[PDB]
């Protein structure tokens, strides 16, 4: 039903036997395939996500400062130093400040001063690089049977442009074999993540951001590069100097990303709307239910016959005199002389007594008789397709 209710639906059929059939899969669309003596199948590409893409750079957007320490020397005695100036967790600056008798020096003149503060990142963002490969497309292959629910999921399969040809098993019908190509999606770009919300941004812009950062392959999260971007050193004084850190930049960032394509995501994974080209073979598929009896009984059209968006109809029917059986469906002319139209639901069958068995069929254009059932009450339903 899902595919029948979709506006974007392609009908594909193989012009050969045992041959490959090509189909194009898109998000929000579905493809229905058919073949002589083979079940009709529905294909849909539902998910396209990058799994664990390489982290390029972590940017700190909010930090705190602690243990600020100052050291300074008198004019003439060289550049002062602090050992924490060797500790990668600190931000430091070297400057010159006036000195003299008033603050412990013999000479009046400029002296060397140095100040360091431990830098602690409190909130960061990270940009990742999505490789075309390692992208994972989820495709659902549903048997077009018409059976009911309200336990019958189509087979779900996940593939990668690097995975080999897939052999998907469809309970009851065999297996279907298919291969796909991510046939034209770009990735010199980058995906920025600001706390579970992501964006697609151009490179060299991400790399130019004036914020403290760390090479992607880090785990310490301490040795930030260019911390001065979030730190300001006030003018020094003879023996002390103040250091203040800018406020969070989450906001400056947000109202800075407006415009760039926003990217959905979940469970840490990024999601995209992919495009696939696939080829499938049905030589290993077969009809579920062949070798049954031809229902010899009655059906009551459950409700109003429905018209789909694809020149087809969906007739609900429920047995009646018999085994879980094949159904006699047949669309003929007003005279019941020749067969017209065709079934999209193939080898339609009943599993239970009082089990609405939906059936999608394609009536020819104009007038036709929809003959459901056999000789007690073969169900002649008139139909006009405009």
């Amino acid at each position: 039903m899902r595919c029948i209710g979709m506006s974007n639906r392609d009908f594909v059929e193989g012009v050969s036997g045992g041959s490959w059939v090509d189909i194009v899969l898109e998000h929000g669309s579905c493809v229905t395939t058919m073949a002589k003596n083979k079940p009709t199948l529905d294909f849909e590409l539902i998910k396209t996500e990058a799994k664990q893409p390489a982290t390029l750079r972590k940017y700190c957007i909010e930090a705190k400062l602690t243990n600020t320490t100052t050291e300074s020397r008198c004019p003439t005695q060289g550049e002062p130093s602090l050992n924490e100036e060797q500790d990668k967790r600190f931000v430091c600056k070297h400057s010159m400040v006036d000195r003299g008798w008033g603050n412990g020096c013999g000479l009046f003149g400029k002296g060397g001063i140095v100040t360091c503060a431990m830098f602690r990142c409190k909130k960061n963002m990270e940009g990742k690089v999505v490789q075309p490969e390692n992208l994972e497309y989820t495709i659902v292959i549903t048997p077009h049977s018409g059976e009911e629910h309200a336990g019958k999921h189509g087979k779900e399969i996940k593939i990668t442009p690097q995975s080999s040809i897939t052999e998907a098993e469809l309970t009851g019908y065999g297996t279907v074999t298919m291969e796909c190509s991510p046939r034209t999606l770009d990735f010199e770009m980058v995906l920025l993540q600001m706390e579970n919300k992501a964006w697609l941004v151009h490179r060299q812009w991400f790399l130019d951001l004036p914020l403290p950062w760390l090479p992607g392959a880090d785990t310490q999260g301490s040795n930030w590069i260019q911390k001065e971007t979030l730190v300001t050193f006030k003018n020094p004084h003879a023996k002390k100097q103040d250091v203040v850190v800018l406020g969070s930049q989450e906001g400056a960032m947000h109202t800075a990303l407006t415009g760039a394509t926003e990217i959905q995501m979940s469970s840490g994974n990024l999601l995209f709307t992919g495009h696939l080209k696939c080829r499938l073979r049905m030589d290993k598929l077969q009809l579920k239910g062949m070798s049954y009896s031809m229902c010899t009984g009655k059906f009551k059209v459950v409700k109003e016959i429905a018209e789909t968006q694809h020149g087809t109809i969906v007739i609900r029917v429920q047995y009646g005199d018999g085994s879980p059986c094949k159904i006699p469906f047949e669309i003929m002319d007003l005279e019941k002389r020749h067969v017209l139209g065709r079934l999209i639901t193939v080898n339609p069958i009943v599993t239970e007594k009082d089990s609405p068995v939906n059936i999608e069929a394609e009536p020819p254009f104009g007038d036709s008789y929809i003959i459901i059932g056999v000789e007690p009450g073969q169900l002649k339903l008139n139909w006009f397709k405009k």
